């Protein structure tokens, strides 16, 4: 219906502002781009689900999002993906968990500050009925 697509897009609006808030946060800059396959050749075969805010930011306007869930489901994978790839105790692989799991709270407590649940528990009905 025209009311349900109103919600979606009512969404969309919601996660753009939210990526762009954390896109723009300097800790972030490293998960705003994929991961160049000339600087790290071995990451598309180590990390089999690749995922930055640039893609989430298109998958967003692809319509792929019809729930936060959804969304938050590509904010972990920036986040997961990271802890795999990077596990070791050195310090460049620390600052790059650290900004990770910074990212991944950091988003998830906007979503508790700002999203009301009774509209996410819409956008869950409206996308269950499909
Ligand atoms: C150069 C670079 C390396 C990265 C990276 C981003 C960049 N830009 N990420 C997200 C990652 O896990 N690694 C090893
Ligand atoms: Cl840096
Ligand atoms: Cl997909
Ligand atoms: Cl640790
Ligand atoms: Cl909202």
């Amino acid at each position: 219906s025209m009311q349900e697509e109103d919600t979606f897009r009512e969404l969309r609006i919601f996660l753009r502002n939210v990526t762009h808030r954390l896109a723009i946060d300097k800790r972030f800059r490293v998960f705003t781009k994929p991961v160049d396959p000339d600087e790290v050749p071995d990451y598309v075969t180590v990390i089999k689900q690749p995922m930055d805010l640039s893609s989430v930011i298109s998958k967003i306007d692809l319509h792929k999002y019809l729930t936060v869930k959804d969304y938050l489901r590509d904010i972990d994978l920036i986040c997961s993906n990271a802890l795999e790839y990077n596990p070791d105790r050195d310090p460049g692989d620390r600052l790059i968990r650290h900004r990770a799991c910074a990212l991944r709270d950091t988003a998830y407590a906007i979503i508790k500050e700002e999203l009301d649940e009774d509209f996410e528990q819409l956008c869950e009905e409206i996308q269950e009925s499909r």
